[PDB]
């Protein structure tokens, strides 16, 4: 089985390919920007994205929308983690959290999958907290400031294998794969 | 630092050496034949090649394999792109594609790297479509019938600079370097 992953994020590609490759599934990345609507849930962005993409890209295909939700900031940046990352950056997040009595936050990943006129969503959530300073150079995005619950290292201090074993994306991929096993040949 | 590139393709060595040399990495070609297995996935050819080369060549070392995958032909010629080009040729591909409305296809490159007891893979993909006729005299192989997404010209109608900016191998090399920059000292 070969799945087309519509994304422009190389980090997501490596993580998804590493996870599913373990089971003999091939991932073929396809950069094709799609509208990412403003909405309350990552699930809404994925629903609109699949509806938009169908008929314009090869099947079966998958997309992924993820975000960091900081408790003391009422869930911000959340669905708009990308814009915030590219504007105020990690430095901005740390500045906002200066003196915070609660640095907890959760990362969430939502994978959209489409095949033969059927759409599905799988997701995963990993709780943790924001570090006081950037640490590590592995991974991407907010990895240098997110410490998953139970760990002493930020995602950026972990290998891709270690990150996948604990991350929101690894969890979404597990949910997806468990579904695949009882539905499709692979 | 030095990386041994196990290959007998002069043009490929030049491309890889030129790219990685930009970042102080010295590519040293080693003409050591190795088994390229029959497989549907470039990843399997690379995995087997690396596993076979282990202990037979100096480290760290890399190998690469790529191919053209045509949607309407179930991915053919894919891993067998070279052989198909030498036998049925571009004439054969166009013949098979006669009447096909869906002419989508993609070039995919997979780089394999071995260092400190572990193997790593990196990929690059360039989407496009198969033309209705051969055009251009630049490049090689399937370039005369492949039009990259976003362009009207076939790879053969482009200068080396224009093609390189859209190259699937170039993308694989970029991914490989981003990994090297974070994982190795030099
Ligand atoms: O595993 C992750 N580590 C760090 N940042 C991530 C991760 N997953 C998603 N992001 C960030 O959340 C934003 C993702 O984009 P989106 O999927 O379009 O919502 C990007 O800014 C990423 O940097
Ligand atoms: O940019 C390209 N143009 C034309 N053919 C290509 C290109 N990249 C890969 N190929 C085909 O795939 C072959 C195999 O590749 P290699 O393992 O990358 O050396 C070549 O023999 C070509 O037939």
């Amino acid at each position: 089985m070969k799945i087309f992953f519509i994304t422009s994020n190389p980090g997501k590609v490596r993580e998804v390919a590493n996870f599913l490759g373990t089971f003999g599934i091939e991932i073929v990345q396809l950069k094709h920007e799609y509208p990412e609507i403003q909405a309350e849930k990552l699930e809404d962005v994925v629903d609109f994205g699949i509806s938009w993409l169908k008929g314009k890209v090869p099947e079966p295909f998958m997309i992924e929308d993820s975000g960091l939700f900081i408790e003391s900031l009422k869930g911000f940046p959340g669905v708009y983690s990308s814009y915030v990352y590219r504007t105020i950056g990690l430095e901005g997040i740390l500045k906002l959290m200066e003196g915070a009595e609660d640095r907890r936050a959760y990362f969430k990943s939502v994978i959209g999958f489409y095949i033969d006129g059927k759409a599905y969503k799988f997701s995963g959530v990993t709780w943790g907290r924001i570090s006081n300073e950037k640490r590590g150079t592995h991974g991407f995005g907010y990895d240098p400031i997110f410490i998953p619950e139970g760990s002493e290292k930020t995602f950026a201090e972990m290998t891709i294998e270690e990150k996948n074993a604990l991350s929101h994306r690894g969890k979404a991929l597990k949910a997806f794969f468990e579904w695949l096993k009882v539905n499709l040949k692979y």
